[PDB]
């Protein structure tokens, strides 16, 4: 066997069965429109079409040995799949664009190529492979862009040919509306006919009018029809565009309404130009070093036995260099890594000060911190990366003079990520395994007697 | 009787009403402006106006008849209807709109039916009708966009009507603006009038402009009102459109920018293709299997004595199978229905494992699980649906040597669907009837001494 | 005073205002750019712009009589709104658009009128009304429609006039691009060319060009700068034309996404059309009874001595027939009036029923409830308006053999609007006046015994 | 050393690099297309182009001498500045940005500034300094725009030298659809030149199309495409417009959209026109005082470290004035800043009441207050700003007949801006220091003993 729909071979044979239905999607109705277009390479047409219906018969194949999901599990009995296939509707559309209308062309002619407009009714697949697509790329939103612009591309393409269709019907140049006169040299050129249909339709669609108004009734309303179409289609379209651009810019765009909110009431309070300039700093940061976005309201669309492998693949750099996790349990980082708030300070913060509730546990993620005097300058101890402190004041100690206080004062030397731990989590989730507790207050009682 | 508003029978009528409504709103002032369509269709417009004027008759009849809710109960009383409708303004735009104004074709002769103008005041009928299908039809945004072009193509009517009846008012070719000279065999003909009139009236208001320009000041007054109301009011449609649009997206949307988020976290942060894979395929595995919506959210705004009913009909398929619910009590499911917070996960997630805070029981809905063994592949027990795990470690149990631990390892093989009920709840829920409780810890306990 | 700026005076003489200074926004423009605007009209331009100046000086006067909050209290002291006025760029604006200007009529003529240009510098006057009516109006979105449409037509009108001005200078009919000689009897009538003028403004602005193109470099440049103005400029404004109607949809367009979510859950879980045809109709009635908005989420943003007095001035009409409330304490009312949660039920929904948790107090604002027997059709009580149930379960009583238990069942015949008052809620509340709970627990052993 | 991007020296520098970024983006396609630009002008093409180079050289200059972050700490090392540079693609962007082509005006002649077109490659920096205008800027909304017109004004700029560049290859006056011929008088001026393609590059991009029509195939494709281009850029660009402007109205918007609520509840519930009244007159307040957004929601994104900062500078004004704060401890008003939740009352809004419970402490910030008689008018005392009320009904105190009841009743003389600090939050943060209780009590027993 089976192809499991959710790996790599499915979206590949996805692409394999897009590119014959976008063929078909495109080229049917140009062959059915633009008669030299199906008469003049009609080698090469019939070439590709007969490899779209080989790549359509595979794709009815691969339909066949598509496993589903029942009970969570991949089905692998083969009569079981032909069953899932032939009782959907795709089963149902799938015959139908496979269905042998080339054979019309002994009774129709060659020049009758609209048989094979059943091929279009694989279309679904194509959307499949879009809607993939869309999901498992790096690049959503270019993606997202080039279906757009392939959608008014086949919009535009279909009306040309309609509009050339409708000249057929007419007759060519039989009044100024319709298009030329095929006996005329320029306007009788397969890629003059094409290309002049494409520019009538992209006026009409983008509902520029530059083309000679209608003659006849028929062209009168076709014109409104299509007019009609271009601004509610179009607008469809070209204002997904615009959403689409928009969601490009949600991200960046959130940022600076929180900054220009912030710089509101800043400007409006009479701030003072010192601090202004800080949180400007601040914001500048936050942007220039890619930190505008919070990892928790991102992943907690994941699943929390996924998070938890996402947290422990990004921070398992620094939860090795720390001393409780890793070390002594191994596991129990996982216990406590969907909860590491990540914080970060500005150069000079004061993350602790002596006499303040110790409720948190810090752990240095990045940055250095300094364990300072009180006096504000002299820098007692440098913490580096992988060090953890705000612990001792979570524990209950023995001999403790200060209980619920924090025995020094901790301020961030340049900009600090930490990942601050609650106490009520720490303890909380030590509960389960006190043999890293134990060299948790051995480091607790030699801090604290020093 | 009475027709309750709420009823079937309250809807078809509104569609029985909306339809002369409709006939009249298009057709009035069709007929009043282009007068050849009054003349010659005369014997059909009198038809249709009279069967238009017995159903406005039988909707009055009907607002005589249509209960309305005082204390929450339906007035069956007629006399209190006829009241409720007498004190409503919709009885007085009813009697306008039924004003026998058709008595003036004996003065204004037959080739004013704009003496049926008033005809358009039950307009208000048609747009309950149209806001109740959008409330009960399955398909809210092909009637919302059928609604909307309905409402185009009845303003470009409308604008093709002033058109014509200004070009009349100036003289029919006295200007190169107006519509050509009636006496032209080709410019002469009720189709070639409104279709052109229907060209003018699309090229005004979706503001294309490839129309002969004004020549008199009346003309360039209305052609500069007729291209703002275009603007405006086309803008007004068709980013309604977009706004239908969008919100067709909206689900798709959010899904697409939540992965979006995800995939540019992992990037950011190196996250490895193994693990970027994975959350690929539970993010294919949301989509594919139609779980990216999350039925409280939805819910939420039914009312609890409802949502309770909607739950109970879409989870009595394995609410039958457990053992503790619609067995012993009967009853007891309904008071946990609505807090069975349905999870899901990947194949190989550990649900449970030994030695962890046992503060949830688990209902498998769908999938495969396994009570494997700690060494990760040995599978003790498998549990299909209807099965419900992790309710051991929830209880007060004699003789339990593990004390709020799991006493297995609970996989995953394949995708599940679990109902996750939290400690709480089943705490809170089971204090009223003991008597599931009961063979709950017979189970407990047989499970604890094997 | 003084005139309280929030009082009715204040906003009464922002339109007196407004209207000068539309006027001058209008029509300054208008006689500077058409010669024959200003001349012809010239005694009623006249009398209008000193009529504008006498309204500007009495807003200057009633600036320097409009008190202003300091310490939350207005300022009547003269001198000191005096220099409030004085010290604010108000003042220079007012003194800027006072200056007598006019007296360059002597030395530029008659035929000069844009020296009065400097009147518009009073349009803050005329903004400030704006956003003072569409806060106080009733029809906030019909005068923010209006107030756009103002804009529109005001830059139309404005880029008419600067194109005549550019046709004046370049010189009329030298080329075929400016406005046409106007020694012409038909494009030399002051209604042919402000007329013209607004015409080619519109097809500029609206970027529908169907105008002469430019002959001369200025021309180009002016019409390029045009249409990029009017492609900006008209996109922001009928783009807020966009947002305004957007936030006319809101509510309903919540409502019916709500709805749509739902309808979308109920066909993919395949819900019995008995409860989907229930759930259609609870929304139906949530509709027509006008329920789609709940008081909390809009009164939310009102202060709570103010959304207190609002749920008084609305709920005093059940308030006073209930027993507890406006009877014992006469003021005990107030302290849960905000807590009193609005619920509706549906016809034969089970309010209450015997052996469930008894906390919360109902009070029945609008329907009719029953306290039926558990058989399911007995109906032993009636509860109409005013009545309140559900509060024996909340108290301590002796001799309580159903302990936390319901006494009876309590279902909804129709549509019942209640007032769900939680048993904490009611706790917190009596502990300050008993005086209440005497006869509320008299209710309860006399219910109680029987 | 170094810079110190965050530093003021680093934005101005990135104002001196795109300057000829800018001038670069907007210069060498039009030389490159408008020969005669190039070649009148050489002398001063010549001068600018080597400035810009050297303005390059001077920036690749300041990338080697910009520190980065690591480990918080900005990097001062002059070879680690080095290598980041040369590591990162900027370094590679700039190399071939300044890659001397101009040798090849040797080969090609000076006829050929497209050689120059790699100087484009720097971009980025340009839209660095944009990205970081917008951050730092005070008027957000102004740039944004600013920046926006630019893009449009540079798409028109290049699609006009597009233009001009077919119309050469193809050749100038061979068809109508091309520039004319260069040989004409008018049409061959470099200013007709330039301004003409504008003119049509406008008309195309914004989708006007008042132009000549294509000829050749060549000519149609290119107008499909740049039509094309026109509406989909330019919608993104014009919708970009639509959402700057939306969120410039976004509190404004926000704001309304709460009162249009507000008053839709009022009106549907027929409040008084009293309390409605009283309700629009509280919501011109808000506006007029510039009290529509509140600080929390706007400060929540900023740092705690930063935030507590910004409300000291706010707060400083009134927390100086009040006896606890800043007086005793002189460093506890840093413990309560961030958690004083300011409230507005309107005049007469009874804050306090007795025999109410005593659970917040007020700080009054801006307004009078009255310590009334419970008669109604009687004003006892008057608390200006700096006072403190409702804090003796927090604090346990000997000898207190009225046990967490308010001592007396608080109402407001008119607008009063209170911080209402809770009870639990002034029992949890006087713990670290009751040095500030004992006067605290000190005060609550004088004023309850009198
Ligand atoms: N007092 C003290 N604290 C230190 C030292 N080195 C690291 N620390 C950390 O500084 C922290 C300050 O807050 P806590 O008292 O909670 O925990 C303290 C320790 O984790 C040291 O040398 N002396
Ligand atoms: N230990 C054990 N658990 C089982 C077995 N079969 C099912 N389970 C379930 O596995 C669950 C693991 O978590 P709990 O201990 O809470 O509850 C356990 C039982 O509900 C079994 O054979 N042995
Ligand atoms: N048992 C009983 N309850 C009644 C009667 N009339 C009204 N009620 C209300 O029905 C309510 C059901 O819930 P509670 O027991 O909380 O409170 C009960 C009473 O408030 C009655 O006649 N008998
Ligand atoms: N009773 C009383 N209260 C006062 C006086 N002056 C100020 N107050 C304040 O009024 C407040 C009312 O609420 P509290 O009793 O909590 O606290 C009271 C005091 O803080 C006074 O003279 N008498
Ligand atoms: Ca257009
Ligand atoms: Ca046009």
């Amino acid at each position: 066997v089976v192809i499991d729909p959710s790996g790599n071979t499915y979206y590949n044979w996805l692409f394999c069965i897009t590119l014959p239905v976008m063929y078909n999607w495109t080229m049917v109705i140009a062959r059915a429109c633009f008669d030299e277009l199906q008469s003049d390479y009609l080698e090469y047409w019939l070439i590709l079409d007969y490899v779209s219906d080989i790549v359509y018969l595979i794709d009815m194949f691969v339909r066949t040995r598509t496993g589903y999901l029942e009970q969570g599990l991949l089905v692998k009995e083969e009569l079981k799949l032909i069953n899932k296939y032939k009782s959907n509707l795709q089963f149902k559309l799938d015959v139908l664009s496979l269905i042998p209308t080339d054979l019309l062309y002994f009774k129709l002619g060659w020049n009758y190529p609209e048989i094979r407009l059943n091929r279009l009714l694989r279309f679904s697949r194509m959307f499949e492979f879009f809607q993939r697509t869309e999901t498992r790329t790096n690049y959503p939103n270019i993606f997202r862009i080039s279906n757009l612009v392939m959608y008014i591309v086949i919009i535009i393409h279909w009306n040309a040919c309609v509009f050339y269709s409708i000249s057929k019907a007419i007759g060519f140049g039989n009044d100024t509306w319709v298009y030329p006169d095929i006996n005329d040299p320029e306007f009788g050129r397969l890629a003059r006919k094409y290309v002049y249909s494409l520019y009538w339709s992209t006026l009409t669609l983008t509902t520029i009018g530059e083309t000679p108004p209608p003659v006849r009734d028929s062209e009168y309303v076709f014109v409104v029809v299509d007019f009609l179409i271009g601004v509610l289609i179009f607008a469809t379209i070209v204002g997904n565009i615009g959403s689409m651009i928009s969601n490009m810019n949600a991200a960046r765009a959130e940022f600076q309404a929180r900054i220009d909110a912030i710089k509101q009431y800043m400007h409006f309070r009479n701030v003072s130009k010192d601090m202004e300039k800080r949180v400007i700093k601040w914001f500048d940061y936050l942007w220039t070093n890619k930190k505008t976005v919070d990892e928790k309201e991102v992943l907690k669309y994941l699943p929390d036995k996924l998070r938890a492998e996402i947290a422990i693949n990004v921070h398992l750099d620094t939860l090795k260099k720390v001393r409780i996790f890793a070390d002594c349990e191994a596991g129990l980082l996982v216990e406590l890594v969907l909860k590491l708030q990540p914080q970060v300070y500005s150069p000079g913060d004061y993350i602790c000060k002596k006499g303040d509730i110790g409720r948190e546990m810090y752990i240095i993620k990045e940055g250095k911190l300094a364990v300072v005097a009180d006096d504000g300058v002299t820098q007692f101890v440098v913490l580096s990366d992988g060090s953890y402190f705000g612990e001792i004041s979570i524990l209950n100690i023995k001999g403790s003079k200060a209980g619920n206080r924090r025995t020094a004062n901790i301020k961030s030397i340049g900009y600090s990520d930490l990942f601050c731990l609650s106490k009520d989590d720490l303890m909380e989730a030590l509960t389960e395994y006190p043999d890293a507790k134990t060299m948790l207050e051995e480091k607790g009682k030699q801090i604290l007697m020093k």
